[PDB]
């Protein structure tokens, strides 16, 4: 196929993943996997075949 | 196929994933997998074949 | 096929996923999978074949 | 006295004196004197005392 | 006295004196005197005393 | 007195005196005197006393 992306912008401002926590006890923050951010953000064919992208968090605290 | 994206913008502002928590006990934040953010954001064929993208959170606390 | 997206905007402002929690005990926040955000946001063929995108949260707390 | 002018505008467009003539024989154009133009235009005490502002045109053609 | 001018604008466009003539024989164009143009245009006390501002055009053509 | 001019602009465009003539025989263009142009244009006390500002054009053509 053919993928054409043409962006003609002026004064662009982009925020991606933003997390804020305050006055807690246990803080776990897992970010990633295929995070793509930007004024022109293009993601194509992130997973092909039997691959995997697992941004997982196994919180247990098995008291 | 043919995918054409043409964006002609001025003064664009984009926020993606924003999380806010306050005065808790246990905080778990899992973000990702295929997060795409931007003034021109294009995602094509994120998963092909038997692949997988599992942004999972296995909170247990099995007391 | 042919997918044509033409956007001619001025002063665009986009918020994606925004979560707010306050004065709780256990906070779990799972975001992602195929989150796409932006002034021009295009997602095509997110899953093809036997693939899967499972943004799941297995809260248990089996006391 | 006290003269307070507060203007809070967005995307203002101002045209002042515009003259158009076509297919004539004799063209005389006199503009001025106290012409004031702009998004915020303030004129105060243009003439004080025995002064004068005479934007005059003495066309004669005394054949 | 006190003259306060406060202008808070965005994307201002100002044209002042614009003259257009076409297919004539004699063209006379006199502009000036106290022409003031701009996004924020302020004129104060243009003439004080016995002064004068005469943007005059003495077309004669006394054949 | 006190003259305060405060201008807070973004993307300002200002044209002053613009003259256009085409297909004539005699062209006379006199511009000036107190022409003031700009995004923030301030003119104060242009004439004081017995002074004068005469942007005049004495076209005669006394055949």
């Amino acid at each position: 196929g053919v993928l054409y992306v043409g962006s003609k912008t002026k004064e662009g401002v982009v925020h991606g993943v933003a997390t804020v926590a305050e006055k807690t006890k246990e803080q776990v923050t897992n970010v990633g996997g295929a995070v793509v951010t930007g004024v022109t953000a293009v993601a194509q064919k992130t997973v092909e075949g039997a691959g995997s992208i697992a941004a997982a968090t196994g919180f247990v605290k098995k008291d």
